[PDB]
């Protein structure tokens, strides 16, 4: 198999609006943000407005193909690809994705799909200007799978990508794994919190 | 049946622009919305910048599957669907769709759609920095179906509903009401539903 | 015949590229604005910002079914039915939809589209703070279809506009017209809407 | 031939990515610009919004047909058609279009397009609160095709009486230009706008 | 073959989604960036709003025709090419394409394509107000692709810093320079190529 081979049988075969579970199992799916920058922060409506590389992995057998005398990875559109709904409770904008919307697929149906993104949220903003700074949170989900069908999982230097030229700066970025359910659901949803705590440079 | 297969019969079978009305009876279709944040408020204009999920319910037999051995439940694109044509009257920024467009369809063929929406209204927003507050109105229904093709109607509630609101907003809810009309526009001859969702909320102090 | 199989029909011989003329007589549609709102007016750069609701209607015979034992009407996306080619000449933003672009078409081939739009318009702003308020004109016709081939003309004042505008309407009147610019040979119809407003007192 | 049948045949042959070149022979474009508005002049800056209408004319021979009992136009949408790949070198802003994108396209081939656009142009504004105006330069051509692929050629009444500002004098201009990266030459229509604010 | 010929096997052929790699070698993609204005620029927060063309090239041999009777180049639109996944690492808003999305394919299969690009960019705008004036940096690469697979080239070859840059403009070039860097990211273990473009402008103020 070459690449074209590869891509092809993918592009042909690949099911974008099926969920890749395996034997009534969930998807387990990885999440981390890389923040690169924080770009405008108001105190007084508590929004915050950052990049980030939202980096999400997961696996899908469907995808997989023999490389013992082949290429062991290719890039692909997600637009032929599954990927999981997921999406920031509180964000207020919705993502603006700066980068080619391509993921990259390793032969044994891992996925790996990171880009850049641009959004506002609403969070705590207090105490952006202080020695401890800020701290913001940001939920991350599933929009509609609940936890027997997407599983969110934290994987894990905070500042190694962030922007040198931010008027911000991190103190620390913390990921937890929660488990809610909803009054008006039966199941539970599982969403990463991300904590980013920054401030002001002086 | 596994979920490829549901998946791929509800894609091939769907009829997106079919109103699923069942013999001579109006699809019945339940809305609510669950605000998430008030972002911008100005007084001088009456007008509102505010977040909220659009819960979202109706049925649709001809999605339904036989489901005894199968998973009862799928996500599906709602461009492989048919959807309500609702609208907000008082609407004077198209609906901003922050969420996947994906809704949640039952074997029994039961439908669920709910988006978060950003969107801007013109509104009642005099007394917004006092005690008793503003009352802000949001009237949504079907743009084209009458009251013999869609009926809307709000769902009941859940205790949960008041905690979706962000502890962030430099804006609190102090109530929220619902309630159904039936209105005849002067353009048309039969009556058409809506729900008006009235939101009361103040400036935090 | 059902809904189902009326819009299948439609869907299949959709033909959304082609002027639906009968008889070499010309299209006629109808186009009336209902205000819903003034939302921003700007007295030194002529420029207002409003929500209208665009009344269209017009005759589509390949449309037409029997609705003897049927429904008489079937909502229908505009994506796929051919849609009059109109433009406001003097908008300078395009038109937001903000409402489900769907035509309400019935069973003898006539089509109502109703939208809500969102829409920057530059006009006459002088007088709106003024009791006489200002009179701004939109002018709509077939941007490309002259008027053998698409004839405009017009469909309360207030019974939609919104009681929390900044603004009130003194009147809304419609004037049709028929147009030969120098660049063309034929002549072209326009619908001409006068909004009489002022900022409320 | 019915419009049904002529439109039909356009979308099933008229090869939106084919340029229509005869013969070796260059396509040759008339570009036009009237002007509808001037929205917005920043001094500081040096940019302008513009409201205008594009008047766009060339020939595609495939999109021809016998019209002796037939319609001799007919409105295509210019997503079934090869256009000119024009761009504005001075643009700040992609071209907002206003209007419906239909072209007129008559029996023997001519293609008329017009749409309205808006769009935002770095300039020179100097001058916009004198007698004598401002003069701000737009400069319009093919981005990819050189002089043996495509020509453009040049082909007030319209502009808005609301605007703040008004027209002193519109002129057009041929270049015919070599950039470093290319050893081609192309060409461009350079469409000088003198206005200023009126008092 | 004519123009028509060529476009039609092109559009019938092309895997836009296959990256043109001959053997294991990567496909070597140069970039350069010819910019065309600067308007604005915000030294408190670090930003900068400009306008570029992005000249971008590379070899595609599936693409090559026999052009011994036949026009040795046609213009094509890149929806149907496969084009690299280039991305500038410290932009701040996606990238606005100013001009129409076609690119130059010649009859031995190399690919150019250069569309203006209006972008915003975090970068170094201190000094943007002194006569030294600012530099700001901008990192472009392909975002998956590692250096197996996708090179890129920041060379030059008689270019002048400001030929078409805007007269109009508040501000001026002092100079333009690129380099190239390869950097191993802590989520994978292969090596990325990006280039880096120094933009050294100011402020006119004579
Ligand atoms: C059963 C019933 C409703 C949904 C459903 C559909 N569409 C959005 C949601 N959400 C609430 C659950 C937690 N995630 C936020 C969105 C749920 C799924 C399964
Ligand atoms: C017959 C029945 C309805 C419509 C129709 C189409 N498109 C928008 C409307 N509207 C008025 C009804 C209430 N909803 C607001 C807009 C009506 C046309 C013909
Ligand atoms: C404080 C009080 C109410 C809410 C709130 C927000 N958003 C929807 C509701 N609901 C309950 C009322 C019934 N109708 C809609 C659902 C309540 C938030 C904070
Ligand atoms: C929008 C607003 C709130 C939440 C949210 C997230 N995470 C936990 C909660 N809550 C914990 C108890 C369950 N009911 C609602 C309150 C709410 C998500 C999206
Ligand atoms: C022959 C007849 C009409 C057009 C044509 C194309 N494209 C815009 C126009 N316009 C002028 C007519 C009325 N509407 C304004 C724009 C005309 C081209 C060739
Ligand atoms: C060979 C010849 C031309 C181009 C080419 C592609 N894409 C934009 C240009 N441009 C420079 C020429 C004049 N038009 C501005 C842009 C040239 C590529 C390879
Ligand atoms: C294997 C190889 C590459 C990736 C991959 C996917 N998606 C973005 C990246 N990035 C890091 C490389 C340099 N460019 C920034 C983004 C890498 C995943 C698995």
């Amino acid at each position: 198999l070459d690449r074209a081979d590869i891509l092809y049988n993918i592009r042909q075969t690949s099911r974008p609006d099926v969920i890749p579970t395996q034997r009534d199992r969930p998807v387990a799916v990885s999440v981390s943000l890389k923040f690169i920058n924080i770009l405008e922060v108001n105190e007084i409506t508590n929004e915050v407005d950052v990049v980030f590389w939202q980096q999400t992995t997961w696996s899908d057998r469907t995808l997989a193909w023999n490389s013992s005398h082949s290429p062991d990875q290719v890039s692909v559109p997600i637009s032929s690809l599954w990927v999981p709904d997921l999406a920031a409770y509180n964000a207020i904008s919705k993502p603006e994705v700066l980068t080619p919307q391509l993921a990259r697929v390793v032969s044994d149906g891992e996925v790996l799909y990171m880009p850049s993104i641009r959004q506002r949220f609403s969070c705590d903003v207090s105490g952006v200007d202080t020695e401890s700074g800020a701290t913001c949170r940001i939920k991350i989900g599933s929009w509609t799978h609940h936890s027997r069908e997407i599983s969110v999982d934290p994987t894990t230097d905070d500042s190694e990508y962030f922007s040198q030229y931010s008027r911000f700066e991190i103190l620390d970025v913390t990921q937890k794994k929660n488990s809610v359910t909803y009054s008006c659901c039966p199941e539970a949803y599982e969403d990463v919190e991300v904590s980013l705590n920054f401030r002001k440079k002086g």
